[PDB]
Formats: C-alpha cells, sequence, structure tokens
C-alpha cells in the first residue's frame, strides 16, 4: 500500500535514494556485490525516466557513530558500482555538510552520487560508542538536523534498502520529502514474502536452521500456521531431540530456555497438521573447530561425551531430499550445519542440490538473505533458485509477521 518508484514522475527531479550497500568486505575488497547489483534496476529506471540526479546513501559495517574511513569507507563500493554501470559515480567524502549540500544542490543531468558511510555519524542510528568504548546516545536536536540535511539532497525520496528495512534509522525513516516511494528491490522483496505468507503453493515447506531455538520461537509459531512441512536443522535440532527423544547430545550446545517452549511448538504443529522433520543421524566433531576429529552418531547411539553434532548425517540427507521433492513452495532460512567447515557442510550442500532441482521441477524457492544467501553465492546457485533475498534480518521480521519500519515510513498509494 506504498507509493512505488514506477508511479512517480521523476522528470527533472533530484532523487535521494537509501540503499543497502553493506556488502561483505575483505582488505577493503568486496567479496559479494549482490546487494550492489540488486539496486541497479531502481537506479537505471531513475536515470532513464528523466531524473536530474540520483544521490545514493548507505551504511557499511558498524562504525558506531565514528568516522572510520580507513576501514569502513564506501569508496570501494563507488568503484564497484561504477564498473557495474559503466558510468561515473561521484563519491563524496561525507554525507552531510556544506560540501555535500552543494554537490547535490543541482548536479548535472544524469549525475550519480554516492555519499560516505552514514554510520560515521551517531545521528543515523541514534546512538553508538565514543573513542573510549563507552555507549553514547545521540542528541535529539542533532538527529533532527541530520535528517533535515539529508532531505535537502533530493526532491523525491526512494527507499530500496530492503536489507536495512527493519532498522528505523534516520536515513530509513527520517527523510522528509513530499514523495517517499519504494524502490524496485524493496517491492520485489516484499511481494515474494507476501504471496508466500498469504497465498502459498502447496505442499508448503519451511526450512529453518539456527544455533538457538529461543530466537526463532515467534518465527516457528507463525510458520506453523501456514506450512505443511518444516525441517529444523542446525544447532536447534539438538534442543528438540534432547527434550523430545531424550537423546544424548554430548557436548552439543543446548538451549535451556528454548527447550521450555519445545512442547507447545510440537502441539501447534500437530494441531495444524504440520509434519516436522528433524535429523536422524549426524556428523560429529570432538571439539568446536574446523579441524576437529570427525565422528558419527545416530539418535539411538547418542553423541559421546566431549563431542558435538555439527551437521546431519547421510540418512538425514536422504530424508530431506524426500520432503523437499514433494513441495511446491519452499521458504529456506538458515543452514542445516556448519557450512563454513567442509567436514560439516555436506548436509547443507545436499539440501541446496535438492532445492535447486526442486526449482527445476516447478517449485517456488525463496532463500532468506543471510547465511543461506551466503551459501548460494558460495556454491553458485543464486540463479538456480526462485528468489535470494538481500536481507536476512528484514526477511526474518516479515516471516515473523512483523512490519518493517523502513516500509511504513513510505508514502501510501
Amino acid at each position: 500500500a506504498k507509493l512505488t518508484l514506477d508511479k512517480v514522475d521523476l522528470k527533472g527531479k533530484r532523487v535521494i535514494m537509501r540503499v543497502d550497500f553493506n556488502v561483505p568486505m575483505k582488505n577493503n575488497q568486496i567479496t559479494n556485490n549482490q546487494r550492489i547489483k540488486a539496486a541497479i534496476p531502481s537506479i537505471k529506471h531513475c536515470l532513464d525516466n528523466g531524473a536530474k540526479s540520483v544521490v545514493l546513501m548507505s551504511h557499511l559495517g558498524r562504525p558506531d557513530g565514528i568516522p572510520m574511513p580507513d576501514k569502513y569507507s564506501l569508496e570501494p563500493v563507488a568503484d564497484e558500482l561504477k564498473s557495474l554501470l559503466n558510468k561515473d559515480v561521484i563519491f563524496l567524502k561525507d554525507c552531510v555538510g556544506p560540501e555535500v549540500e552543494q554537490a547535490c544542490a543541482n548536479p548535472d543531468n544524469g549525475s550519480i552520487i554516492l555519499l560516505e558511510n552514514l554510520r560515521f555519524h551517531v545521528e543515523e542510528e541514534g546512538k553508538g560508542k565514543d573513542s573510549s568504548g563507552k555507549k553514547i546516545s545521540a542528541d535529539p536536536a542533532k538527529v533532527e538536523a541530520f535528517r533535515a540535511s539529508l532531505s535537502k539532497l533530493g526532491d523525491v525520496y526512494v527507499n530500496d534498502a530492503f536489507g536495512t528495512a527493519h532498522r528505523a534509522h534516520s536515513s530509513m525513516v527520517g527523510v522528509n520529502l513530499p514523495q517517499k516511494a519504494s524502490g524496485f528491490l524493496m517491492k520485489k522483496e516484499l511481494d515474494y514474502f507476501s504471496k508466500a505468507l498469504e497465498k502459498p503453493e502447496r505442499p508448503f515447506l519451511a526450512i529453518l536452521g539456527g544455533a538457538k531455538v529461543k530466537d526463532k520461537i515467534q518465527l516457528i509459531k507463525n510458520m506453523l500456521d501456514k506450512v505443511n512441512f518444516m525441517i529444523i536443522g542446525g544447532g536447534m535440532a539438538y534442543t528438540f531431540l534432547k527434550e523430545l527423544k531424550n537423546m544424548q547430545i554430548g557436548a552439543s550446545l543446548f538451549d535451556e530456555e528454548g527447550a521450555t517452549i519445545v512442547k507447545e511448538i510440537m502441539e501447534k504443529a500437530e494441531k495444524n497438521g504440520v509434519k516436522i522433520v528433524f535429523p536422524v543421524d549426524f556428523v560429529t566433531g570432538d571439539k568446536f573447530d574446523e579441524n576437529a576429529k570427525v565422528g558419527q552418531a545416530t539418535i539411538e547411539s547418542g553423541i559421546p561425551s566431549g563431542w558435538m553434532g555439527l551437521d546431519c548425517g547421510p540418512e538425514s540427507i536422504k530424508i530431506n531430499a524426500q520432503i523437499v521433492a514433494q513441495a511446491k513452495l519452499i521458504v529456506w532460512n538458515g543452514p542445516i550445519g556448519v557450512f563454513e567447515w567442509d567436514a560439516f557442510a555436506k548436509g547443507t550442500k545436499a539440501l541446496m542440490d535438492e532445492v535447486v532441482k526442486a526449482t527445476s521441477n516447478g517449485c517456488v524457492t525463496i532463500i532468506g538473505g543471510g547465511d543461506t544467501a551466503t551459501c548460494c553465492a558460495k556454491w553458485g546457485t543464486e540463479d538456480k533458485v526462485s528468489h535470494v533475498s538481500t536481507g536476512g534480518g528484514a526477511s526474518l521480521e516479515l516471516l515473523e509477521g512483523k512490519i518493517l519500519p523502513g516500509v511504513e515510513a513510505l508514502s501510501n498509494m
């Protein structure tokens, strides 16, 4: 119910656009430009529809309100965006100030400007830490001035930062312009999770993986009201198996608080006719390390003392392939094992292979932009699944039934 980019008359209008360019870095080098390319459509549309200019703003990492250009500058992003668009990008050393205001005041037609990390100013998040490491709160007056400054950089506001949509930060909800519309990425992201949560294909399978059960209670609960199947993998599994099967999980991390809610979780699944699938076997390590001694175990055998399950085993993989194959809609959020470590990545790799084939057979596959998105890029399956979200935290909120502050701040249709 929000104003969309394609419905705005951008003819000769300066466009101030919030995007999520917080991409994984390494030695000032980008290791994944997905979030960058994801914003291109909105940017191109603006320029192709007569926009006088397009000012881009985003955060990078967590500078906590302290200018750290030596390790958190968006300059590397400006260079990457320039190569992807084959069009010059004016990178400003800041996001506020007389210099920035002048540079965006009335740029030459077709100008693409990229501001510096918004989190170099405490006013963006509203809080942070000083040089000594002490948490500080931004001054109310400063926050208002910061938002008033950013608003002057454009005549029309566009928010395409789906990845940050869950953050009610200044650049996300404080821009005061007559028109505030969603970008192409923002709406594409929203529509996917909308249809999946309102008019889902069936069978409907949800794949949830994570270390703790506590932080996924509301997620699980909401999902059990619409899905037909649900696979729980990752560390959460050991909490369920221990409480439900009285399995000996050895040194496997246990979620004492999450286990208390396991009962009611299984009750709702039963009442909604949702078949929950847990692993039946696993790959163990004699310690929490990539080079740990590798072992094996089943529910019956349990896991030896001092050892922990870090991935599901061969029989579990076979079972997941069976459930994945009988689905027409799949929502995947969270790997099934420690994918970063080869010895415990087989489980997640197999699941990925099955999800890719599921797509080939006509299944709608939606991946939560998080660790699952990392896996897609890692194994090059980004173009083999229906949708790979650019925001894990944002999608999490949506799949929980919560609204996104970055969305609610936009103009209505």
